[PDB]
This record gives C-alpha cells, structure tokens and sequence, in this order.
C-alpha cells in the first residue's frame, strides 16, 4: 500500500461495545485509526466533549493503534489535511442505512477522494445506542453489558 | 501494514458500469483484489461462466491490481486459500442492505476472520443492474452509458 | 391543456379492484387513458393475453375515455409513438416504491420527456394484489369485494 | 386446552429459527399448534410428511405442541379448532411488509382471528430454511441452526 | 389474573388506533394493563392526569381493562405484577424498527417477557395523537380519529 | 379539458435545485402552479417567510405559470378556495415514502376531492435537502451546484 489512516467519526455521548466492535475490527485493518469527534457540535449532549474524549480515550487504551481527535469542519477536510482515504461508518438497521446514504452522496460531492466504508453491527451489539444506553441508566439498571467500566461508573455518577 | 487482499463476489451477468465502480474504488485500498465468479451454480443465466470472466477481464484490464477467479465451494473458503481477510459489496437500496444483513451474519458463522465492508453505490449507477440492463437490450436500445464497451457489443449480439 | 394522453401499463393479471381505483381517479386528468400492456412477455401468469384484455376493456366500459392496448417494445417508445408525455402507477407499501424508483430512473435515461407520477393506494386496497386475490379464489372464498362482476366470473371459472 | 394458538408455516425443513418462535409461545397458551399446508405444490426440498415428520421430532419436548396439516384456507382451519390467534415471526422489515398484507387479508376472510407477531431473536434473525440448505449443499456444518435430526436429514439429502 | 397484558405509551391523547389494539386484546388475556410513564420529559399536550382521565373513560366498557401510571422501568412493572406479555401496536415499517430496537432491549432487561405486536387495522393505519393534534389546531372533524370524551378535550384545549 | 391548478406546499428553507426540478416538472402538466408555504408555522427555521418568498419568487420567474403564494390554514383549505384539485409532492427516499403516505391518508378524509400525485427525485438530486445544503453552507464549500445563484447569495450572506 503506502501509510494507511481511516476515521472513525461519531458523536460517541457516551462510547459504548456497539462504538467499540466497530473500532476493533478495524484496527489490524489499517496502520492509524483515528476516532474523530465534533467541536461546537451547537447540539447538547448528556456529556461535554472532553468528558466524551476521555470516556473514549479510557475505553480505548488496550488498542495502541487508535487516536482520538477532534475537528472543527468538514470530516471530508480532515481525512484531506491528514492522509485518510477511508471513513468507517456502522450499520445497525435499515434507519442507519438511509441517513448514511445520503450523508456519504453528500461527502463524495466535497471530496471525491474519500471513501466511506460501511460494517454491519454485529448481532449482540445492534440494538445498542447511547441513547437507549442512557435511558437504561436513568433508571439506575444494570449497563454492564453494553459500555465499557470508565464510562458505565461516568453513568452511574452522572444518573445519582 | 502486512499485504491485503480483497474479494469482489457476484455473478456479473455480465459486469455492468455499477460493479465496476465498486472495483475501481476499492483498488488503492487493498494490495490485490480478486473479483470471484461462482463456477457452476445451479442457477443459470445469460452468459457462461466463461464468457462471463472474459467480459470482466477485458473490463478490468486498466487495473494491473485486478485479477479474476472461478469458485465452486463456500465463499468464505476461497478467501480462506487465498489468504483474504476481507469481502467488499456494493449498496443501491434498502433491499439490498437487507439481503446482505442477512448474508453476512451467516458468513461470520461460518468463518469469523472474514470481514465483509460495504460501499454505496454512486449516485449515476444506483439504479443499474444487470437485469435491467438485459431487459433494455433485448429491446435494443443504447446502453453505453450503463455497461462497458465489451460489454456491449456482446449485448447487442447476445440480442441481435 | 393539450390533446393529453396518460398510460397505465400492468400486468393486469387479473385487472382488480386496486387497479381501478387507480384507473378512476386518473380519467378526469386527461383527454385519454390508455391502459397498455406488454405484448410477448415470456413471463406467463395465469391469463393469456388475450383474457387479460377481455376483463380489463369489460371492467372499464364505464369511463368513455379509456382505451386498452398492447406493445410491442419499451414502454416510453408507446408513449412516444401514441403522443403521451405521462405514465401513471400506484404505490402500495414500501417495496412498491423501491422497485417503481428504479423502474423510473432507467426510464428517465431512455427518454426524458416522459414524466411518471404516483399514486398512493386507497386504505381499502392497499393490501390488495392480483397474486393474492388468486390465492383465495383458489379457496372459493369470496372475492367480489377484491374484484369486480367479470373478472370475478373469470376466476371462479378458472379455479374449478 | 381453553386457549389455542396456531403457528403456520412451510417448514422447509424447521430451524432454530422457527423452534424459538414455538418455544417462546408454549407458556402463553394451552395448546399449540404447528400447521403446514397439504397440496401445495413447488416441492422440494421436503415432502409434507418428511416436513411433518422433522417437525414433530424437534418439538417433542415441549408436551402442549402437536403438528397438523391442512388443505384449506387457515382461518378455516383455525375456526375448526377453536383457535383464536394466530403466531408469526418477523426478522426484517421485508417480512414486515409481507406478513401486513397476508393478515389484511385473512381479516376480511375472519374478523375474529387475530395475527400476533414475535420478533425473532437477536441471534436466530438471519437464519431461513433457504439458507441452511444453501450451506447443506456445500457440506458445510449446520449443528448452530438446526436441531440434531433436522441436521441429519440434510446431510442424508446433499450428501 | 392468571394472564396479564400490559399495554404502555403515551397516550397524547388516546385515539382510535389505540383502542382498537386494546380491545382486540381484552378476549385474549384474563386482565389488561394500560400503562403510562410518570415523571416523563417532551409533554404537552395533556398532563399526565388529564392523559390517565382521558384513557379510563375511552375504556370503562371494558371491564378487564385498568389504567396505571408508574415511574420505573417497564419490564419492572410487568414481573411485579405477573404480567409475562407486552402488546404494541404496527402501523408502518418505521415503527417496526423503532420497535425492534426497544424489545432487544427489554429482553436483555428481562428475559421471560415477550412483546407481542398486532398490525393496526387498514382504517387505522394513518393515525397518530400527533396528527391528529394538527388537524385539532385547525378546528377540523375528529370524530372520525378518536372517541367522544377525547374529542371533547381537544376542541377545549384549542378552541 | 377544464382549468387545472395544482398546489406544491413545502417550507422551502431555502429552496433547492431539487424542489425546483419538482417545480419544472409540474409547469407543462396544470395550467396554473402555486407554491404555497405556510404562514405561521410555529417551528421557525433559518430564513423567514418573507426571504423564503423571496427566494422563491426569484427562482421560478422564468416560469411564468408558476406562482408563490401563503397560507394560514388548512392544505386543502387553501385547495378548495382557489379550485385547486391536485397536490404534488417529491420523494427521494424510503422515509419521504412513509411520511408522505400518513399525510395523504388524512388529507384525504379531511377533503376527498384533492388528489396527491408523487414524482421521484431525479438522480443527481436525490440526496438534496434544504438542511444538508445550510450544514453545508455554515462550512463555507461551495453548494452552487445545490442551489440556484440568488439562493447561493443569500446563504453566503447568511452564514459569512
Ligand atoms: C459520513 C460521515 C459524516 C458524518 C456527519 S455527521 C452529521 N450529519 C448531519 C449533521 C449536521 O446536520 O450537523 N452532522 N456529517 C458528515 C458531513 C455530511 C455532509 C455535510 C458535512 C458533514 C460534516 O463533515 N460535518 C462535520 C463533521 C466533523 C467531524 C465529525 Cl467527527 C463529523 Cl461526524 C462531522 N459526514
Ligand atoms: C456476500 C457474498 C456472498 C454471496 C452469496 S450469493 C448467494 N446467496 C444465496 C444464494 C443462493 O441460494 O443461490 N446465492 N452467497 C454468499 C454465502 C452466503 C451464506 C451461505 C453461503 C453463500 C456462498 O458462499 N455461496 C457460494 C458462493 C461461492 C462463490 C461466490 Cl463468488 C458466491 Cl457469490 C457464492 N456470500
Ligand atoms: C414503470 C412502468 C414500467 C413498467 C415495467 S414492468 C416490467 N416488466 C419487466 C420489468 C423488469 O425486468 O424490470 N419491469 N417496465 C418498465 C421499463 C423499465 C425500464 C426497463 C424497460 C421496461 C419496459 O419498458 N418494459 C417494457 C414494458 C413493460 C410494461 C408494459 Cl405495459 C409495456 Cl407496453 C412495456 N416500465
Ligand atoms: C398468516 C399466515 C398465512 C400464511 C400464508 S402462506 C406463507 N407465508 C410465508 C410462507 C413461506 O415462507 O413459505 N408461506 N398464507 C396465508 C393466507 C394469506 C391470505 C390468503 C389466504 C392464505 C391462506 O390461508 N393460505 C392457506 C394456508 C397457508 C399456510 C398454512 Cl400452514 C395453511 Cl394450513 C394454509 N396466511
Ligand atoms: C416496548 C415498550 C417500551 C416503550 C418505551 S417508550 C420510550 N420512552 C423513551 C424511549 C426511548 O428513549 O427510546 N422509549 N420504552 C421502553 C423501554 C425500552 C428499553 C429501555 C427502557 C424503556 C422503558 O422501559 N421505559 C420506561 C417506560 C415505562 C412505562 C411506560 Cl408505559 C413507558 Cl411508555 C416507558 N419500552
Ligand atoms: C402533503 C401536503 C401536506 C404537508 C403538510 S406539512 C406537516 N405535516 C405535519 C406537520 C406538523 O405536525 O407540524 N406539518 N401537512 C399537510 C396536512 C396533513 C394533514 C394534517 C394537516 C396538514 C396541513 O394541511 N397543514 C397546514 C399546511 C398549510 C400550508 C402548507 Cl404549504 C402546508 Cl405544507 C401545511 N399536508
Ligand atoms: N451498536 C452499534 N453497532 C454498530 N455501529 C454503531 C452502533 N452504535 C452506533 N453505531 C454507529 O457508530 C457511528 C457513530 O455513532 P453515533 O454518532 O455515536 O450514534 P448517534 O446517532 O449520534 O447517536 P446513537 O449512538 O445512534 S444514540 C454511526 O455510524 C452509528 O450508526
Ligand atoms: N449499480 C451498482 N452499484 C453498486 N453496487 C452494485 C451495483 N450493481 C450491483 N452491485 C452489487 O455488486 C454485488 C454483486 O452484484 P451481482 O450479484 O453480480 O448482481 P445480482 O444481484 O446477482 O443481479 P443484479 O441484476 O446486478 S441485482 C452485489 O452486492 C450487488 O448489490
Ligand atoms: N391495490 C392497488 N392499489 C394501488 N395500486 C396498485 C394496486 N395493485 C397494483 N397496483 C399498481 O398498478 C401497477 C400495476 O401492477 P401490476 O403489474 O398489474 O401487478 P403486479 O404488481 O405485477 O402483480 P401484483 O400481484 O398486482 S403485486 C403497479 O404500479 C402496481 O403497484
Ligand atoms: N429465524 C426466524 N426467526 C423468527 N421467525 C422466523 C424465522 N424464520 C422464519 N420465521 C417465521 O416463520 C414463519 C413461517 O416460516 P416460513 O414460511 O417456513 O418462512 P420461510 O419460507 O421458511 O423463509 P424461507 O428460507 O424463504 S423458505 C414466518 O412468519 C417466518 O417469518
Ligand atoms: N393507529 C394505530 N394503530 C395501531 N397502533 C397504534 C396506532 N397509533 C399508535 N399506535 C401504537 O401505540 C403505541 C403507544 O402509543 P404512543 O407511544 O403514543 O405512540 P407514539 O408514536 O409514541 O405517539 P404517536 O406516534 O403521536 S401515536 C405505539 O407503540 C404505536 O405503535
Ligand atoms: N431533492 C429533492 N428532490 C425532489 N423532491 C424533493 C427534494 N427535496 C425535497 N423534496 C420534496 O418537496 C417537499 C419538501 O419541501 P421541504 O421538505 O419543506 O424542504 P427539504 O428539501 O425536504 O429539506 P428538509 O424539508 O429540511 S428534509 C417534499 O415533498 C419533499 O420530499
């Protein structure tokens, strides 16, 4: 090849095993992954984004080859600015499927360059959003099993 | 990073200007691309296998890394052989994520090494298939803009 | 307007109730309806051609301005050769509007001077199709609210 | 048996799939049955009896589910049995759109049969009897999607 | 009180579409619970109490059916109460995958609950309490989309 | 035939190169076209009514059938005033299909002499929409590909 960098962009409000799955099987795919987040996001979420970049950087730590930035503008500008030709996007329903379609029509009009590469979800982890995460929370059940111990115990103390 | 293999399965039947832009964007993203035809499936159609293969390669011949093989057997087995790690699909609509969900659940089951990606297919050949590309030919009206130019004149023969 | 000419084409394989309805609320839109249907289709329902025809001009006796005819070729060569500028097609259910996209997008290239609009089904017929409506006649059971007076006699006929 | 509910199907052969459905339905019910349509026609792979025959052996342990057939309407069938609903899996919005329109249907042909839909399982979702057999005929291993007599008869049948 | 169903959401106002799930449950299981989420969050239009007024008269010729508010989990409620079903309603694709997310929950939260789903009827399948609020604002009829008592509350609240 | 109006209702937050295509579309097919917005929708966006106005206006002055006009009110309210009999829509995409079907369904039982037709997304314009035109003009990249010049101003202006 030449040197290989791929972008994992997401709001990641809180990361969870569904982010992760993803993250993780690109990770012997490429030599860089770079977990991107958004700045002035103007949106609000449960978590800042610094909180949101620890959470991930904590989850993220037995994973050498994974970065975590964060940006600003256009995704598109920074796989430009940086030496990305890729973009990793899950899949976990049919929902997922068309808002992607339409972003990634969008992004190859702004750089024809990038491309965008779908995985399906894996089945255990398909139904998993941090939404849905953060509702389970809010009634103090057992999250375990669907976020990693930094950001379950940021849960917990966020919901208490 | 170690070197990459990528297998492009189908039936191209024959190989239209969609299935092509899915192999020319995958081709500086992996080492070798092998495009894989299913040697004697039972569900025969238009072209021979062989007439088949001859279409792809005179189509793919501008793409040194673009070779093109005949299978019989599983698919994830002759990646297996060949030593590739990853599948690549295309996408046109929502029948199609479905189909493939459900294709690449199995083919996890039954090799979980290999990894399927997928991309959307561009905008100007998102409608294209091989069906209805046969079924505008058989009708003779032009389809340059839809296939190759080997494709083609095999078309207008095919249904002369 | 012009002298203007819309064209319904189908299967028709029987004409039902569902089709009609499309057939109605079209008639007062343009000078002339024609219902068109493909000539030589090597796909082979239940009715032949020739019966297919019989029930639809018996079904329709009632709008002055509609006509029933076969072809031929490609469906925007007809309207080319007839002087319409309108196809008109009835959307059901999600899958109806993922293949009719399609349809169109291909017809789009092949001639981009005729135009194809949609209708939403009625609540009352959305669920109706002609391949199910022979599924309960294969049953006896009874069909007249699915189909009208002469298809309906055409089917009992056929299924005992 | 004051309650029953009947779960209809080709069976092409049963799956793991289809056998979660039914497990899921046996505490809800007193009686449970499995109906396959007599006189079909397009098969292959498996004729009704060899269906039938798969079938009651993969449901044997659960003591309230008995398999019959029938060559009428299922709403007859059901009326005949004192069935009042029903039972359909769904694992996609493809059989969503597929089962809406079947039970628009069958209610105008009985307004008292209801149709209750269960989602399939995250793990059994993409399993189908078209794709066992798929995989069957490459020799490959079944022994995840299929119980172990179903599992034989496959094998016997591709070899 | 063998059986019990519950039957949750919003209910904002009650139309309908939903009294028709309800009823069509109520000769299926021995008691139907209507519940509703207490403490929620995006709400408007009615209160909780004008909400839980509304649903109780909509359903008093229902003698299994109750109404209930409750501020926990919905799978909680259910084991407390010895309900082992949950029945929602299927208008269109979107709520099928809008609901399949939430059951992969539920059965993760608790695995002896099933969620069974019913396919609104084809007279039905376009209403929600959202549009029917729209048409309300507008001083359109109603009285095809929801029950005398809601109607009543709506023309109030917007004249 | 009778004189024929058809209505194109939309927020028009700006308009788009794929609402105008709709627009074209229409103007051979009905005698008169208006484009009607509403009045005081109380979920306001990024231009008000009086610069959405504008903007359309501006727009589709080389049309002269076609007109702008505002309503407070019902849809088919304004339809029965000025004799409107036709309603048109445009669908890009699966979730346009499901949303627009409940919406129909009700305009119809609020009025059942108005029929709603339906015309699909050309291609190139299939991933257009009002919001991802405005994401993408708050980046500053040039969106004149997206929009006719007048709007392209006017967000240059908006998001300087
Ligand atoms: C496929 C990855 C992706 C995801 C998204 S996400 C989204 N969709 C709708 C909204 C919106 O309205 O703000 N945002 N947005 C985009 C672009 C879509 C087209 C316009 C520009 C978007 C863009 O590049 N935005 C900046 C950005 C920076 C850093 C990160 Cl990490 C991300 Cl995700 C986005 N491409
Ligand atoms: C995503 C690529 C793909 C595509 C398809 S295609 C198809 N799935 C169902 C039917 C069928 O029933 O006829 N066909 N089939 C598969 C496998 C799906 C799971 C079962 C085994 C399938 C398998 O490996 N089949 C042989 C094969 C060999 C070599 C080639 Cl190149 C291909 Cl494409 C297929 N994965
Ligand atoms: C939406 C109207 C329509 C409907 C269909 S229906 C169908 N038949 C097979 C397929 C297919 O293989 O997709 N689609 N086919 C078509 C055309 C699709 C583009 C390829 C050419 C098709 C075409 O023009 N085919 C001849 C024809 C069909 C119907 C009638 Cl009435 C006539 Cl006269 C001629 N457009
Ligand atoms: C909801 C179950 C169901 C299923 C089906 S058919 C199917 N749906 C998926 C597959 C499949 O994947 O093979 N087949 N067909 C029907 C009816 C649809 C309306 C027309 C009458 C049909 C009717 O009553 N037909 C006789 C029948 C069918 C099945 C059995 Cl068991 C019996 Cl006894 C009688 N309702
Ligand atoms: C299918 C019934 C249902 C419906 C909904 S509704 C909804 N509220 C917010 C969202 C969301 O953020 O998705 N979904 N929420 C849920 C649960 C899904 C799993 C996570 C927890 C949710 C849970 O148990 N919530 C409490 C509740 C209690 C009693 C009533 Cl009556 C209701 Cl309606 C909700 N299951
Ligand atoms: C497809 C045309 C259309 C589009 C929409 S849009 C929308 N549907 C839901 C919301 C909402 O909840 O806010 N808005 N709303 C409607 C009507 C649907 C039935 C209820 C009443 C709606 C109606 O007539 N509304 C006023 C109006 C006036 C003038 C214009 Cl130009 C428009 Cl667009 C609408 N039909
Ligand atoms: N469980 C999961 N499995 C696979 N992919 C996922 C999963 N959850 C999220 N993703 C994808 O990861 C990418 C970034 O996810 P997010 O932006 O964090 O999700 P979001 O839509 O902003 O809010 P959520 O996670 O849906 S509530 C998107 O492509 C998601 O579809
Ligand atoms: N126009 C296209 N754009 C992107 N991908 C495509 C396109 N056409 C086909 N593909 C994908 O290429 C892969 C192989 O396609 P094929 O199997 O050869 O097509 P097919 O499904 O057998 O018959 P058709 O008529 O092409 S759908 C599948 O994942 C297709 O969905
Ligand atoms: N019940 C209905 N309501 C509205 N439109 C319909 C209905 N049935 C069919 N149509 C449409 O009428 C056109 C002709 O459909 P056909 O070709 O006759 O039937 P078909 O779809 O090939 O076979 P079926 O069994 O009707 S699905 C298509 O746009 C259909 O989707
Ligand atoms: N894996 C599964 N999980 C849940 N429900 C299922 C599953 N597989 C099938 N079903 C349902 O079982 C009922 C009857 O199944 P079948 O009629 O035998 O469908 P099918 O024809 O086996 O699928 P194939 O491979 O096309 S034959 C239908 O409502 C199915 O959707
Ligand atoms: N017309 C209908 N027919 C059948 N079921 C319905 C209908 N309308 C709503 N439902 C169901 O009612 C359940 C709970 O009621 P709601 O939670 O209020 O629905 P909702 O989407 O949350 O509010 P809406 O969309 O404005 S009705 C939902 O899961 C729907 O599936
Ligand atoms: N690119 C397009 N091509 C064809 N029709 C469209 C397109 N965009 C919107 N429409 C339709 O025209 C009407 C929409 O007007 P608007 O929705 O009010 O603006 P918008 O472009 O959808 O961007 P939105 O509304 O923020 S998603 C609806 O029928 C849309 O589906």
């Amino acid at each position: 090849m030449e040197h290989t960098i791929a972008v994992i962009p997401g709001s990641f409000d809180p990361i969870t095993y569904g982010h992760l799955d993803i993250i993780e099987r690109s990770t012997d795919r490429f030599d860089e992954i770079h977990v991107c987040v958004l700045k002035n996001s103007k949106k609000e979420g449960t978590f800042s984004l610094e909180e949101r970049m620890d959470l991930i950087e904590q989850s993220v730590k037995h994973l050498p080859n994974v970065k975590v930035h964060q940006f600003s503008g256009l995704l598109v500008d920074y796989c430009e600015q940086v030496g990305a030709k890729t973009i990793i996007r899950g899949l976990r329903a049919v929902s997922d499927f068309e808002y992607e379609l339409r972003l990634t029509s969008m992004n190859k009009k702004l750089n024809n360059e990038i491309e965008t590469l779908y995985m399906m979800s894996s089945t255990n982890y398909s139904f998993i959003s941090s939404s849905i995460v953060k509702e389970v929370a809010a009634y103090r059940a057992d999250i375990s099993e669907f976020v990693p111990p930094y950001v379950e115990k940021a849960l917990k103390k966020k919901f208490k």
